[PDB]
């Protein structure tokens, strides 16, 4: 049949009434009443400077949208690859199986990139765009997308998509008659931190992933690729990596898959950050290298803090010949990336002070069997390993650690320095070790446990009951958990933060539930910092929801679709 209900906005909610037909008002669609009665329309993220959407729309031909890129230059097959996929994004407004009407209006899109031959991802590139949109003529509509860079370019087509409305009543495309924006985001690191180790994720679901992140501006992949669980990079240069230690020869990440990903990363605005987590966290692929301790080791809890143990062997020196050999794969095919992950979680002193060698070694250089010895084994380890990273990617360039005891605030300075150093948190936000680092003037990665770990929550992987970081994080806590109440002052220092999806209990299947839609709530965190709380953005978020499904996301389902429909009646 045909769409019986219409709505009315009423004191910022959009209210179902019966579309009566002896009425002379033109009834209004459910997202056609949304775009106008929420403060910020349907925009995810809402923009940081002017957001001005009037009060019109106008009906548009799809097949009238055509796109002129204005200042060519070396962005020119980037920009040309944004602007075809920008009908694609405008045919998501409408809902599968149903038809618009070839109708209304010309769009003609300018896209005016002022620097025209930056490709390159950096903390201080300019993400910033300005969008304006007006009628040209009689016949058409001019959408004009002006940014610094190409990044900021693909921002701003993202957001003018979002423009576009179906109106399912009269089955007509719609868009936004009069608009400006101006729009920036507040922290340059806005990611997603993917472990494929722990389980096997296929890379079209990696790629779905990158666009799902495009579409809320997150701009930030963080390959977690290797763990004690398995080794699914495809080191060409050290191959019994991989042929020992993937799942299965099926289950690998090849140099031309990685490409593809890098690429496919790239043309959305997002940065492939690759990981090599040492001197803990490896197993798989090691064996009978003589470069691990403790692979296996039973009882696993008298080692490690999860099963399979195992840890490097910082005493041997053809293992810095790996390393170096490992980071030189990454860097050529991970070619895009200006900042490199070494991993850092904690260390098991129980582990190293199993192993003869190791012993041997730190008896030599009259170090003691105690902890800040082992933290000076750690420290030997991390010099050498960190060397052979700035030869692999041919410069010096940004790396990246978790908290643990190496990195507490209190000696951290014999170890590390601040410039060269950058430290993703996993701590409560309210822990003193953040106020320590941030006084010490290290920068930060928010991934704080109690708010942003995306695997929390299921079943015990071990044992019986629940995970070790249950309960399970809704979007609400994701969203008010704010950086800038976290670092206060000090809060330019931090660079951003990072949805952490662990993959003990998750794999390809569980994949786009878990992140979506919390990470919009990050996105948004992170794009405009609101000083408003998640209450304010829901109805918003129960759209792009939707926005999601419709991109082929099996998003998580938040609420009834009867909330969606009926603003204001689902309230606690
Ligand atoms: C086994 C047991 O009976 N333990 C009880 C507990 O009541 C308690 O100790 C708990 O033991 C668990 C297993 O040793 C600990 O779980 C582990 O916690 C760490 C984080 O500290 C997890 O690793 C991190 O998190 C992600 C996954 O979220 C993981 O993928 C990462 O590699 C890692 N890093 C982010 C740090 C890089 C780890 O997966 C998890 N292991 C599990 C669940 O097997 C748990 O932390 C610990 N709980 C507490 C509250 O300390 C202990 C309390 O006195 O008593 C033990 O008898
Ligand atoms: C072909 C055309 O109409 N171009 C105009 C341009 O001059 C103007 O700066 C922009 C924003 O107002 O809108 C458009
Ligand atoms: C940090 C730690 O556990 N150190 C112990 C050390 O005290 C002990 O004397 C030695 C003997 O094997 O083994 C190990």
């Amino acid at each position: 049949e045909d769409v019986v209900w219409r709505w009315s906005c009423d004191n910022g909610k959009c209210v179902k009434l019966k579309n009566d037909p002896r009425s002379s008002e033109p009834a209004l669609s459910l997202e056609a009443c949304k775009m106008f009665c929420n403060e910020y329309g349907l925009l995810w993220p809402r923009p940081t400077g002017e957001a001005d959407l009037g009060n019109f729309l106008s009906k548009i031909n799809l097949n009238s949208i055509e796109v002129k890129i204005l200042k060519k230059g070396a962005t020119d097959d980037l920009m040309e690859a944004a602007a075809k996929r920008f009908k694609e994004q405008v045919s998501l407004a409408i809902p599968r199986g149903s038809t618009p009407k070839l109708t209304g209006k010309a769009v003609d899109v300018y896209l005016v990139n002022e620097n025209p031959n930056e490709k390159a991802f950096s903390l201080e590139m300019d993400e910033s765009y300005g969008l304006r949109v007006s009628p040209s003529g009689a016949d058409r509509v001019n959408a004009t997308i002006t940014a610094n860079s190409f990044f900021g370019m693909r921002h701003g087509l993202e957001t003018l998509s979002q423009l576009f409305v179906f109106d399912d009543i009269r089955d007509h495309l719609l868009m936004v008659r009069d608009v400006n924006i101006s729009d920036k985001p507040v922290y340059p690191y806005r990611g997603i931190l993917l472990d494929t180790a722990r389980n096997y994720y296929s890379i079209e679901s990696i790629k779905r992933t990158i666009e799902a992140m495009a579409a809320v501006k997150l701009n930030t992949n963080h390959w977690h690729i290797t763990d004690s669980q398995s080794f699914p990079f495809v080191t060409t240069k050290r191959p019994n990596l991989y042929k020992f230690g993937a799942l299965s020869p099926q289950k690998v990440y090849t140099k031309a898959a990685i490409r593809e990903v890098v690429r496919f990363g790239l043309e959305r605005g997002v940065r492939v950050l690759p990981e090599f987590d040492a001197p803990a966290h490896v197993g798989e692929g090691w064996q009978d290298t003589d470069l691990t301790v403790c692979f296996k080791a039973e009882p696993w809890k008298s080692y490690c803090v999860a099963p399979p143990c195992g840890q490097l062997n910082p005493t041997k020196d053809e293992l810095y010949q790996y390393l170096e050999d490992i980071y030189s794969d990454m860097a050529e095919v991970f070619d895009t990336t200006d900042i490199f992950h070494m991993g850092g979680d904690e260390v098991s002193e129980a582990c190293w002070n199993s192993s003869d060698s190791i012993q041997n070694f730190m008896m030599q250089n009259r170090w003691d069997l105690d902890k800040e010895s082992f933290l000076k084994l750690w420290n030997y380890f991390q010099q050498k390993a960190q060397d052979k990273a700035y030869k692999a990617f041919g410069k010096k360039l940004p790396l990246i650690l978790w908290t643990s005891t190496l990195t507490n605030y209190k000696h951290i300075d014999d170890y590390l320095n601040k410039d060269d150093y950058i430290i993703q948190v996993w701590t409560t936000g309210v822990d003193p070790q953040i106020k320590g680092l941030l006084e010490k003037g290290y920068r930060l990665i928010m991934s704080n446990y109690d708010a942003l770990y995306f695997d929390c929550g299921y079943g015990a992987w071990v044992g019986a009951g629940n995970n070790w970081c249950s309960p399970y994080i809704g979007w609400q806590k994701v969203y008010d958990n704010s950086p800038a109440v976290i670092a206060l002052e000090h809060r330019d220092q931090v660079l951003g933060g990072e949805a952490a999806l662990w993959s003990e209990q998750s794999d390809t299947s569980t994949l786009d539930g878990r992140l979506w839609p919390r990470a919009a709530a990050l996105a948004e965190r992170l794009w405009a910092e609101p000083a408003t709380s998640w209450q304010d953005a829901e109805y918003r978020m129960l759209h792009i929801r939707e926005r999601f499904v419709r991109m082929g996301i099996q998003a998580e389902s938040l609420q009834p679709e009867w909330c969606y429909q009926n603003e204001g009646y689902c309230y606690s």
